[PDB]
């Protein structure tokens, strides 16, 4: 029959949330899962806007102020209509997660984005893109728990071979240049205050990225800090695309 969700997206260049709501059907069991995660087909039963489900409240979160009033202009309304088969996952049974950790992990997917763009700008052999993220609450299911409400992400279906091309602490996992060319681009161009690893996906369409910053600041559970840092830096060999791009030998 499906249920509905509160469905949230981030935009950058305005450095706001966008609220909306979809119906969706999600499958009982997980077809893939990750260290945190676990991953499950879902099917959109369709997009529509937040007017039914008022916000009212204060301890709200987002606060009001980051809350864009008009929805009209958005990617859920094209990427996730009805009919579209994508994926929904879940924290594995949890503890360390608040409803702030969610939305964090939807916004880094999001900042990764941006570095994606910026990286394409240079004219790289291989230009590269991150899916699209959202945040939904799950409102047709009782709290469980603990009390709290049902959160999870949602993200585009990858179709083809998922691979994983670094870690988000030193392993290099494939041959190829260009993801880790664009981790090594992230390091230098932002002033070695973060760096974007845990670079996986299909072909060069990626999903789950993975921030570091040398105080290990925000990003989610995976940002490992500065030993992060240094544990990309430790295995990285510059390659033809770290060339191409005039990025400093030494990190
Ligand atoms: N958008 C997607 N489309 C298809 N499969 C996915 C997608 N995202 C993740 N997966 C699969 O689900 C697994 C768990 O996902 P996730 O926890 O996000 O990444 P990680 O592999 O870093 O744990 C992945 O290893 C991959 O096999
Ligand atoms: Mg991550
Ligand atoms: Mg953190
Ligand atoms: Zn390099």
């Amino acid at each position: 029959t499906g249920e509905m969700g509160i469905l949230w997206e981030f935009d950058p260049i305005i450095n706001k949330w966008i609220r909306l709501s979809m119906k969706l059907k999600v499958e009982r069991k997980p077809f893939a899962e990750g260290a945190l995660r676990e991953a499950y087909h879902t099917v959109s039963l369709g997009v529509g806007t937040d007017e039914n489900y008022p916000l009212g409240t204060t301890k709200l979160f987002p606060p009001i102020e980051m809350i864009s009033p008009i929805s009209k202009n958005n990617e859920a309304m094209t990427q996730l209509k009805n009919g579209t088969k994508f994926v929904l996952k879940l924290y594995k049974k949890e503890q360390q997660a608040s409803r702030e950790l969610y939305f964090e992990d939807v916004k880094m997917q999001m900042v990764c984005r941006d570095w994606g763009n910026k990286f394409n700008q240079k004219k790289p052999p291989k230009k590269i893109e991150f899916l699209m993220s959202w945040v939904v609450e799950l409102i047709d299911r009782s709290p469980s728990s603990n009390g709290q409400p049902i959160l999870c992400s949602i993200e585009p279906l990858l179709v083809g071979e998922f691979k994983k091309n670094n870690s988000n602490y030193g392993a290099v996992l494939t041959n190829r240049s260009t993801p880790q060319a664009f981790s090594h681009f992230t390091y230098e161009l932002s002033n070695k205050q973060m760096i974007v690893v845990d670079i996986q996906g299909v072909d060069d369409l990626y999903t789950d990225p993975q921030i570091h910053t040398p105080d290990g600041k925000g990003f989610g559970l995976g940002n490992l800090g500065k030993a992060g840092i240094n544990k990309f830096i430790t295995t990285h060999k510059c390659n033809a695309v770290c060339a191409l791009l005039d990025l400093d030998v030494k990190l």
